[PDB]
């Protein structure tokens, strides 16, 4: 049990570096697709960011979901 | 059992960092495809976001579905 | 059995964070492809959403199918 | 047997959250490719949806095929 | 045998939720590529659908092939 | 043997839901690429289908090849 | 041996539903790329098909290669 | 040995349905990219095929390489 | 336990070099899509970077999340 | 040894049907990209092929490298 | 333990050559997308690099994160 | 040892049919991208090939690297 | 231990040929995207390379990171 | 040990035919993207190659890194 449930929480813990994969790709496109847009009409800048950030927010949200459960299995393990 | 059903809930728990993958890619496109659109016609801004957010909502919905069952297996385990 | 059928339902349970993958990618495109469309002709807005949402509905449907069977194996397990 | 055939139906059960993958991606494109089309010629709206939905129907069909066999192995198991 | 051949049919059973993958992606493009086409020339509508459906038919065909063998291994198992 | 060669034919059986993958993607493109073509020049319709179907035929062919060997291992097993 | 070489031929048998993958994708593009071409210049039709079919032939060829060795391991097993 | 080297040749045999994958995708593009080309300038037809076939030849070549070694391990096994 | 929970934390530790994957791809696009944009209108430079960096920030954020839990399992292990 | 080194050479033998993958995709593009080029300027034909073939040569080269070592492990095994 | 926790740190160690994957792809695009941009307006050069490098910095950052934990598990192992 | 180190060299040997994958895709593009270029300006032919071949050279180089170590492990095994 | 920690360092050692993957793809695009750019405006050459090389530098950097830890585990093993 | 550390170096040895993958794809694009560029402006030839080769150099570099450690584990094994 402390042999397994220990080592387990560990293995299973870090198998929440998948929370990087999905978003990592995503948000990075949003950023990319915004930075060019701004390049075109720079007086529209901000009107861009406001969403980028808005979006960029909860790309990063569902990675922390893991980082939460990553540490909640590690240092909050039951 | 506490050897297995423990370690199990753990492993199986974090194998809900797949909830990051799908959406992570998606919403990030929506954001991207909106930020450029706004770049083009900035008086159409909002008329954009209203959907982005609408959409951006339930991209993030079906990642929490896991985060729910992630923790429901962890701290609500039966 | 409670060793296996337990740990089993668990592992098998969270292997319904695949319900995130497919849709996650999809709907997010729909959203994306709509938000730009609206950017172009904003008086056509809504005439867009009406479908986005329509669609956006049952992208999210077949992820819950799992979330259903995710919890139905977990807290309804037979 | 109840050790195996049990845990089995379970594992095998949730490995029908693949029914999300394929369609999830698909229908979501259909939606996407329709919402833009409508953006262009909004008096052609409906003439679009009629198919979207038509299609959107049996994307969702072959996901339930699993959800059927997902629950038919679970609560109808032989 | 009933230990194996049972659990077997089960595992092997649900590993016909791959019948979702291929088609899921496909038909959904057909749909998508038709809905836009109709957007362009709406008096050509139908002349489109007639094939969509035609095609849309036997995308869904080779998913049921599995659903058939899915249940044929399950409730018709030899 | 009936432990193995049984369970075997089963596992191996359903691992012919790969016959869905390849084609599923393909034909669905053919359909898609035809439906648009017809959208453009509708008096060329049929001159399209004649091939679509021609093609659409033996996309579906090499999926049944499996469905054949799917059931030939199952109910014709040697 | 009949335990193994049996079950073996079976497993190894159906692992020739990969013959679907490669071609499945391919030919379906050929079909697709022809059907559009014909859409453009319909008096060039046939001059198209003649190759499509020509090609479409031995896409389907190297899938049967397996179906051959699929059944040759099954009902011709040595 | 006849337990292993037998079952072996079998497994290893059918793991030459990978010869389908690569080519299956390829040739099918060649075909596709030729059929459209001919669509454009039909008096250049043949001047196309001559290569298609030329190419189409030894796409199919390196699939048989396997089919050769597929059967050479099966019915020529040492 | 120190056999398992040790080796475990190790394996599981480095399986947080997935934190590189997602972002690695992403941010690198943002950068890319900005650098071109700037190429076009260089007096809009900065108005670009301000976001790039903004974004580029928390692409790198959800990789350190791991690097944190990478070292927190390693040198903070419980 | 003849149990292992036999079955081994076999398994390892056919795991040189990967020589199909890489090239299979490649050359098939070269062919494809040439056939269209010729479509455009047919008096440049040959001036194309000369390279196609040149290339098409040693795409097929590094597949046989395997076929060589495929049979060199099989019928030349040490 | 020194059997496991040793070998472990090793295996787990080099499974931080994934830190190459993500970035490897990324930064290389940024570079690529900048080099072309500069090709277009060479008096905007530098105004490009300043970001390239900026970005190119912390693509390489989150690969070293591993190289750090790569060696920190190796020669700093606890 | 001769049980293992034998079978090993074998397995490990043929797992250098990956030397096909990478290049296989690559060079084939070079070829493809040259053959079209030549199609456009045929008096520039050769000025093309000179590089194609140059390149085409050491795509094929790093596949033989394996073929070298493929046979060096096989018939030069230590 | 010398059984494991040896073989380990070996296996784990060569699983730092992933340092090839990421970059391999990348830098090669940078190169590609620069070589074309120079094709367009050749008096801007160098102004290109200066970055290519700059970039091309630390694509190759994070592959050696491994080659370092590749040999550091091999001939510097602790 | 000579059972393991032997067979190990072998297996691990050839798992440095991944050094083919990354680059194989890459350089081949550089080549491709240069050969076309030269097609366009042939008096800019060389000004191209100089970089191609420059680049083409150290695509091939980080494949030999393996070939080095490929043989360094094989015939320099410690």
């Amino acid at each position: 049990n402390p042999l397994i449930a220990a080592a387990s929480v560990i293995a299973a813990g870090l198998a929440v570096g998948l929370a990087s994969i999905g978003p990592g790709v995503g948000q990075g496109t949003a950023a990319g697709q915004a930075v060019e847009g701004i390049a075109r009409q720079p007086e529209a800048e901000g009107k861009i960011r406001g969403t980028l950030l808005l979006s960029l927010a909860f790309m990063e949200a569902l990675t922390i979901y893991g980082l939460v459960v990553a540490l909640a299995l590690l240092f909050a393990n039951p």
